[PDB]
Order: C-alpha cells, then structure tokens, then sequence
C-alpha cells in the first residue's frame, strides 16, 4: 500500500520539480503515493494531489511513477519511443524523465483477462491498434534480425546450462530430445519461404499489456490502449499477430504453481482469425474495403497462412526464453512447465499446418 | 571532404539499416558521403542516394549523420530531439544508435554575426525564441541549470594547473578577480531580478540559426533554431541576454585566437526594444491589447532583466572557456575568449551601476 519512507521522499521531490501548477508548492505532508506494482524492476506508484487541493492550470491531479530499479542504450530507445508515442497521442503523456525512472500520465484502466481476448469488439480493436502500431515510422533498425537473433541467442544459452535438481534435469532432457538446433533450422527455412512485411512490432501483445480505459466500457471501438513496449522492434508482421493468437491459450494470473494455465482449445478458430484480420487490414492498408471481394478473400487467406506459420516462432522463442528464465529468474513461476506447454503447442500447430 | 575507410562503411550500414525505401537495397559502391565538420567529437557527414536512383516512397534523398565520438545526458538530448522532431520545431529524427544519429538534412546556411542586427532577422529570432519558451518538455522545471553549471565549471577551474608559462599568467589574472565571490555578487543581483522560468535554448547564436534555402525573400519565416545541447528550464532573461551578448562574438575568424570580440556591437536600447517588441506579442498574444503605458512599463522592466542576465552569459561561458583550455583538443584561443567574456562582464557591470 504505502512505499518505503525513502521512495516516498524521492517521489515527492520528482513530482514537485517535474510537474507544474499545484505540484510546485505542495508540502511533503500533503503528498499522496501508493504502490501499483512491486518487484525489483519497473516498480509503479500512483502519486496524487490532495482531493481538497485545486489545480491552477492543466497539470494532472494524478501521475504514474515508474522506477527502473535493476537494469544505457536500452533506456534511450524505450525513452525515445515512449516520448514519440506520447507526441502522437498513441500512449500516456510523458511528464518527467530522470536517471532512476519517469513520471507518466495516469490512465484510469485495468488490464484485460485472457478470456476477454475473444470478445469480438475487443479482438477487432486489438487488430485496429496493432495495425496502427505496424504503420508507425520509428527511428530504429529496420533490419528484421530480432526474431532469429533472439532465438539463436536463447538456444545458445539453453545448450550450455546444467541443472542439479533431479526434476529440472528430467524436464530439460525431454526438451533437448526434440533436437532444438535442427528444429530452429527447419523453422528458418519455413519462415524464409513465408512472405511477411517488416513493420514496427510490439512482440508481446497479450492481455497484460492491453488497458481497458475506465468510462469507455459502453463504446464498441476506442476503449483500449496497448502498453509495455519492452520487446518492441522492427519484426515480421506475422510474428506480432501469430504471438497474439498464441496468447489466447495462456493465462498468467493462476494463483497456484505453476502460476499459469494453458488451453490448446482456446486458440482462435479460422472465423475468429478472419474477424481479427478483417479489422486489421482496413486499418493497415488504405481503401482495402474498395478491393474486389475475390482480392480481399485472397489477401485474407494468405495472411492466415502467414500468421499461423509465424505463430510457431512464438512457441519456439518463448519456449527457449522460459528455459533460460528457469536458471536465471528470481520470480516464482513454473518456467520449465511453461516451456513444455509452448513446445507441446509448437508440435500441435506443426501437425495442424501439415509441415 | 572524404571520410576515413571504417567511417564510410559504418555510415553505409547505418543508412542501409535505419532508412526505408531505396536505402534498404543500396550497394556500398552507390553510397555517397562527404564531411561537413571534422574532429573526434560531433563529426557531421552528408549521406545521399545516387542522383540516378528513384525513391520508392517518402524516404529522404539526403540525410545528416552526427557521430558523438569522444548515459543520462544522451537520453535527455535524444528525447528532446525526438520531441522537437514530432512537433516540427527541429529536424526529423530518422535513426538513433549508440555512436550517433541520422537527422533530416535542411538545405540552409548558418547566419554570420553581422546578420543578427538586421531588423527582420532580429524580429524572427525573437518570435522563434518566444515559441521555444512556450514548449512543455519532460525536464526539471526548477531553474538550477544556470548557477548549477556556473558552480560546476568554477569547481573545475579552481582544480586546473597549467605548466605552459603564458597559460599560467592568463589563469592567474582571471583568478585575481575572486571568481567565487563574484559568482555570489551575481547570485544576489539575479535573485533580486524577477525573470519567468521557461524552456531556454541557452546558446542562441548565429552558428545555431539556419537561414532556410529558398525562403530568403520571406519577411518572417526564413529561420530555424537548432543545436539544443545546452537546453533546459532556465530564466528567460538568460536566453535573451545570452543572445544579445552573441552580437559581440564572431567565431569565424581565420587567425588565432579564432574569434573576434567587439563590445561596441552589443545591441543599443533601440535594437533591444525592437527584439522584445517582437518577443512579447509572440509569447503572450494579448500583449498588444494592453495600454501603451503598461506595454512601456513591461518593456523597461524587461531591458533591466535581460541586461542583468547577460552578465551570467559572460560569467558562465568565461568559466566554460577556461575548462575547455585544459580538456579540449579543438584548436581555439580559449584563455583569450575567457578574458574577453570577463572584460565584457566588468564593462557591462559598471555601465549598469550594479
Ligand atoms: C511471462 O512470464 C512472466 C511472468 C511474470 C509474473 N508472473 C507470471 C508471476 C506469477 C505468480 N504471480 C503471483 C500470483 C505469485 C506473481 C507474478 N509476474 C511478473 C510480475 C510483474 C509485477 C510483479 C513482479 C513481477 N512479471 C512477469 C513477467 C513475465 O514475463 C515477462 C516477459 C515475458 N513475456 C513474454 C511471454 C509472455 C510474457
Ligand atoms: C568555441 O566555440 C566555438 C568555436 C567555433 C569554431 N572553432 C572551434 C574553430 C576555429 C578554428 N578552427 C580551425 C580554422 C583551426 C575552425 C573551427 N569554429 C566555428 C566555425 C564558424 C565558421 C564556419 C565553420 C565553423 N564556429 C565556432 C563556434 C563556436 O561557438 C561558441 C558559441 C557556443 N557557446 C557555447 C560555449 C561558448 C558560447
Ligand atoms: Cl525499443
Ligand atoms: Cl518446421
Ligand atoms: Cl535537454
Ligand atoms: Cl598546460
Ligand atoms: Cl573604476
Ligand atoms: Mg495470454
Ligand atoms: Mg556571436
């Protein structure tokens, strides 16, 4: 609820010095702060004026304080990107930036639950928002090295790690038995033969990174915001959509070990996939709706092949990622069980595609 | 004019990887690059497509490559540059990477010192500066930059020992003024001088003002302010005072000490009134509706303000130049420039009777 007394005091000075109006002349004893998220990295706090204090101009009543904590040229990219999205009215406003963190617009909202991804109005808007993200010019590397670069890097770490615990040695032995280095090379040749435009991708578009905006619940459209662009890069479009479709199957809010639920049957049906891309394509491609019914159908069918092939890379990348987390992460989670779930889905999807 | 071998190749990869369209499929042997500014810090290059190559979309034909060369200074400048680019108040930002960035190439030349006094130039610098001062930026709104920077440079100056006889004698004369005490006299003068806190350029001089190619015949819209390295929330008086000081300094002199200083080039009361008469209505659009008497009172107070803050321009950049004398590898009469700034400081102090 309340933060440590040292971070209360640091938060007070940051707010007092970076925010205009009533903030400039606020006393420590009138400063309201409360935790939104703990951890050792990207701690969130809500900072606010007293309800009895009047604003003098257009300064916010409440802001979000983000402390980096345990983390250079990762911070400039994220900071520039955040600033750019704020200027374009695609993200929260940026009120303050300093070495320890930043002050952001506080958006009254909650995150989505996994089940909400299949609500047709939610799915259609995630598609429209993702299409808008993909149309953005960003001053980052346009070479799509991120996907295979990251898979190669995680695979290298996976082959070199040894466990001592009996359960983890048995689980790792099963995963290595798939011949991951060979499977990676089969995946490379499949995806190289699968045309997918290079676009600015979120790379982690899941329920936990989608805000439902308070007061907008009754609106069909324009009630969501995409956040948390930690993994964002120029990447194959197919991966961003494929990864999103995969995330229909995974719930990270389960309160008992292994702290996730996986359900292969929750993957979107062809009808749910077509609903999603029917909203994506007109948002991404000017006057898509004016094309012939036959051309629209052909583009849609090709895109389903594309995103369902790139979905394999979602399973592979996050599967490898989870094995590495099993060794190095201090967050309590069934990393090895999650890896097995991703590889089970990888082979299930391989069978469905006939590849 | 031609870059080194490794720089040609690194520039080619940066342009190929960060720029869209025809840049994506460009070969080494088609890449055109030429130096605009040398050194081992803030090297500038012009990079361009062949004249024979067609653009595929709205990608630029030519871009500026800026290499930093020589942490939390680079994030602020980068965020600020990105923000000004989104607001169409700076060059577009095409690429950012650890070694530098790719910027919009603006067809232009820099102003000469003599051009600052042309009434149409002066009026537009005032309008542009007033626009800059209106901007909301995600930086510290406490005006700690001015005295914080003077304190920091003074700390470095009192640690300098030279071995060369001429530099020891020049430093000894500057230290003889009791700089720590003079800084405190300046503090008491400026703390008694009201000046609103605004987002300041802090270095508004002819070399940071572009005359835009094709717009020479335009009365009001032919300039752009660039190079926001020193930008921060600061007293408005300093941004204008520093600009008035820069009428006296020409950094294009071809012989040692590679600058000219002329105290007589400082703007007259008439030139100062012309500048602030353009600034005030650009900063507050309702200014012209005030009574002639109220406008006159605000203008007279502002002349006191900016001419007092001008003393901080001499002090700050004087201290800065002494430190450059020790640490800089750029050829310049840093110690002579420091003495020129302190000569001006004491000359203007006496004229003001403060
Ligand atoms: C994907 O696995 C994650 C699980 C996390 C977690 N999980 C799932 C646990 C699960 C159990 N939760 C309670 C019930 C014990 C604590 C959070 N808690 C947190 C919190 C965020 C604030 C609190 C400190 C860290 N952060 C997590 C981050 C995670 O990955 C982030 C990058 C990977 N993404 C790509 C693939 C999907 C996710
Ligand atoms: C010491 O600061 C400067 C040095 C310059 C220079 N210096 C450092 C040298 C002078 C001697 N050099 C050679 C001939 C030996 C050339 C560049 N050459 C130039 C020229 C202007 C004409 C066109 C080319 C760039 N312009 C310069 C401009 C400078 O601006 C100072 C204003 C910035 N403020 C911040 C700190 C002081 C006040
Ligand atoms: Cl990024
Ligand atoms: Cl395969
Ligand atoms: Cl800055
Ligand atoms: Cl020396
Ligand atoms: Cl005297
Ligand atoms: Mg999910
Ligand atoms: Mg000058």
């Amino acid at each position: 609820e309340q933060p440590e007394p040292r971070t209360r005091r640091r938060a007070y000075l940051w707010c007092k010095e970076f925010l205009p109006g009533a903030w400039r002349g606020l006393r420590e004893d009138e400063f309201h702060i409360s935790v939104i998220r703990g951890g050792l990295s990207n701690m969130l706090f809500q900072c606010s004026l007293p309800d009895t204090t009047a604003t003098l101009g257009d300064e916010p009543r409440k802001v979000l304080l983000r402390l980096y904590g345990a983390i250079a040229e990762a911070m400039v990219l994220e900071s520039v990107m955040f600033a750019i999205l704020a200027e374009r009215s695609l993200g929260p406003k940026l009120y303050g930036i300093f070495p320890q963190g930043r002050l952001e617009q506080f958006i009254p909202s909650r995150r989505l639950d996994t089940e909400e991804l299949s609500l047709p109005d939610i799915s259609a808007e995630i598609a429209e928002k993702m299409a808008t993200f993909h149309g953005m010019k960003m001053p980052f590397n346009k070479e799509p090295k991120w996907l295979f670069g990251t898979m190669e890097k995680y695979l290298k770490e996976v082959l070199r790690i040894k466990f001592t615990e009996e359960s983890r040695i048995k689980k790792l032995h099963k995963l290595l038995s798939y011949n991951l280095p060979l499977e990676l090379e089969n995946l490379r040749s499949l995806l190289e033969s699968t045309p997918s435009p290079v676009v600015f991708c979120h790379n982690d578009c899941q329920e936990g990174n989608i805000l439902l905006l308070e007061g907008r619940e009754n609106s069909e459209k324009q009630k969501l915001m995409l956040i948390d662009f930690e993994y964002s890069s120029y990447n194959y479009r197919g991966f961003d959509i494929g990864n999103h479709f995969c995330e229909w199957m995974y719930d990270y809010s389960y309160e008992k070990y292994p702290f996730f639920r996986a359900n292969i049957r929750k993957y979107p049906t062809k009808k749910q996939q077509l609903h999603f891309i029917s909203s994506y394509l007109p948002a991404f491609q000017n006057d898509f709706e004016n094309l012939s019914t036959e051309e629209k159908s052909i583009i849609k069918e090709e895109m389903l092949l594309e995103v369902n092939r790139f979905a394999l890379a979602s399973h592979f990348l996050w599967g490898l990622w989870s094995i590495v987390q099993a060794k190095i992460s201090s967050i309590e989670f069934g990393y090895m069980d999650y890896a097995q779930a991703r590889f089970d889905a990888y082979f299930h999807q391989k069978r469905k595609l006939g590849v």
